[PDB]
DNA sequence: TTGATCACTAGATGTTATTAAAACCTAATATTTAAGTGATGGC
DNA sequence: GCCATCACTTAAATATTAGGTTTTAATAACATCTAGTGATCAA
């Protein structure tokens, strides 16, 4: 017997109102599949919404305990299996999500054969152990049927363009996707439209289109009760003010912060994002890692010290960082810094190169803004950001 | 008979000594193939440059008749005609390949089917009929067995990538491409040898390294007699150096227009090539077509003239642009030339915007020079190209 | 009578098992190639 | 002579075929779901 049903028993016993109260939450007209699924193993919803909104309802703190324990007992040959492998995946929950890809991979059900390849290959692309050609020549061998894995064939695909700054194909591919096409898993239906709201947003922050970037994130906001998509709208709304209203950007990483403290990835990635703000706008920054020897948090360390004139600290920082092996967007913030300790303009002109290099057309205000303050063409800077 | 095969037995009447020559110019030891390849129907050469290589030495203004009715009287179940088909492509003798393509995918060899399908997706993509997801979908569908088809799958993504500008896939996709696993036909190795070179000289040409891109178009033309590479490596060449050296850039247009002057496709690529080069250095240009009415050509014509202070011939090359439906591309040529005329600043900024809103990294070095001769920032200005 | 609990139901959704027909190896068998050899035969 | 022509030839590189898997597609057979119904049992 599953945590949840019998955690769901115990609340019965004390209090006889709550199957109805859960049947509206649970998208229900009456509670007797309730009934069936306390009372009889391996009984299923026909939505898996069914279960995920009783369990927010009921125990919001105990989500992952609870959901960790219902995915991994699930009958992988079926529909609630599949649905969990979106959950999994839609959560970060990578360690129930590989469980039951290497399940439904080996199982003899068709359907959940497919969805576990067409995400094993998603795993394996955002962790680099293959090549965007691979990925979608396996995608093409796998000979896919279900409109969800049509779907997420090409969602996999934005992921990983996305994270490697390659843009120019994200909105072409992103208007192939046609949800209207998928009839059998609303679930699933429901939080790839949440997905693409939070990709429309990134790509669009990535155009400079920032209130066009802002109106997907809170389509998306609407479109969820999801920690990870509420979380990442939260970060992508404050990135897009981070250089024009440092109140806003605040409220929006304060936000996502104050929902996310019990988690320690979601704490650190607002805990981040609260210390990037502050170097910013040149304000104390209690919001610095000091134990980290990350590039990153270095980099916040030496940019807050070389903002308050603390020189040798700024330096011995970059003597530590000169000795790691950089990527070309790491090197970018590498010489933004060099050219603001150094006062030297040319460190700012490869700073510009390196971010060029990457693609990154939202740090690269870092040195256009001092180039802006030490007296260069306005226009020049503005056209360099296109 | 073939007609190649007259016209060789033809020769030989007038002159007996031919044979050890062409066996000669064919890469052959001694004659004996090519007598039996004058008397014995469906007698094939080993490798293909065999047959091209006499064509050029011997045929040399008769390539296109004699290859085409050779080529399309070939077995297609052969490597002949495999390698046919790579020849039909790279010379862009498209009705000869797609009726090559045609009878290959229906053939009951394995290898010819699988190159026959293979340029299928290429010639399709590069059509636009398909898209790039749904190309290599159908790449990873058709199970590829040869090292032939393995490298081409990737270059035919390489010309996709090209002439869409997306060019930060293409430096990591090129990479990947292994010539040295071919052990089969040399005839498409070498053929494919040239290919790389000059994607690299072009991948080298957008990254703003000239004498990179240079150096490679130099290997491309060292490694082949093929015309279709001949003369888009000298149109490299001299659009590598059309914004910084005179001579150099002319000598390549000039010796690109000598090989392809007798041709309908070619002809027109240099006259425009040295009509561009004589507007950007100031000079009589005896290239401008006053009888095109594209809005490339009519552009030139403004451009020629305001070169000479001729005002009101340029007015009216203007009046009749100003009623014509420009893409942003010609906008921004618009701009460059209405801010040279009424000669401000302003009208340059909004070419330079208009050339990044049509991604072009080539005809925006119009601008940025003339904002370079007015004694702007030269750093800023050589960033706008990146 | 309320109301909670639960096993029934029907009809729509989902899942599995059965085939037959395609597709894919692969290894034997067979064919075709380049480049020596030696026969004609016209000078 | 002695040189062009060209059928043999060898062994190496190519092409074909026939077979037995495996893969794939379609659908008939089976099962599970939601949301009504009506039984108990408890006030």
């Amino acid at each position: 017997m599953e945590l949840i049903r019998i955690a769901m028993k115990k609340d019965l016993e004390n209090d006889n109102s709550l199957m109805n109260k859960w049947a509206t939450v649970a998208g229900l007209k009456n509670p007797n599949p309730l009934y069936d699924f306390l009372n009889h193993d391996g009984k299923t919803f026909n939505e898996f919404s069914s279960i995920v909104n009783i369990v927010k309802s009921q125990y919001p703190d105990r989500e992952y305990e609870l959901m960790k324990d219902y995915c991994l007992n699930l009958d992988v040959k079926t529909k609630a299996a599949r649905s969990a492998l979106e959950y999994a995946d839609a959560n970060m929950f990578f360690e129930i999500e590989d469980v039951l890809i290497d399940s439904m991979i080996s199982c003899s059900n068709m359907k959940s054969k497919e969805y576990g390849k067409v995400y094993k290959i998603h795993r394996e692309l955002s962790n680099s152990v293959i090549t965007e050609f691979e990925a979608v020549k396996r995608l093409g061998k796998l000979n896919i049927k279900t409109p969800e894995m049509n779907s997420f064939s090409r969602l996999l695909l934005l992921y990983h363009y996305l994270s490697t700054g390659n843009f120019s194909p994200m909105a072409q591919l992103i208007k192939q996707i046609d949800l209207s096409e998928i009839s059998e898993n609303m679930y699933i239906r429901n939080t790839y439209q949440t997905r693409v709201h939070v990709l429309m947003s990134n790509i669009k922050l990535n155009e400079n289109s920032l209130e066009e970037c802002r109106e997907y994130s809170k389509k998306a906001l609407e479109s969820t009760n999801i920690l990870r998509f509420q979380v990442f709208s939260y970060l992508t709304i404050g990135n897009s003010l981070l250089f024009s209203n440092y109140e806003l950007a605040q409220e929006n990483f304060l936000k996502g912060l104050s929902i996310s403290v019990q988690n320690e990835n979601y704490n650190m990635i607002f805990q981040q994002a609260l210390c990037f703000l502050n170097n910013v706008w040149r304000k104390e920054n209690k919001w610095i890692n000091f134990e980290s020897d990350s590039i990153m948090d270095l980099q916040e360390q030496a940019h807050c010290f070389i903002n308050f004139n603390e020189n040798s600290k700024a330096k011995e920082v970059l003597d530590k960082l000169d000795l790691l092996v950089h990527n070309d967007n790491e090197l970018a913030m590498h010489y933004y810094l060099k050219g603001r300790l150094e006062q030297n303009k040319a460190c700012f002109y490869s700073s510009i190169e390196y971010f060029k290099k990457s693609n990154d057309k939202f740090l690269i205000r870092l040195p256009l803004l001092e180039l802006q303050k030490m007296g260069e063409n306005q226009k020049l800077l503005e056209l360099l950001l296109l």
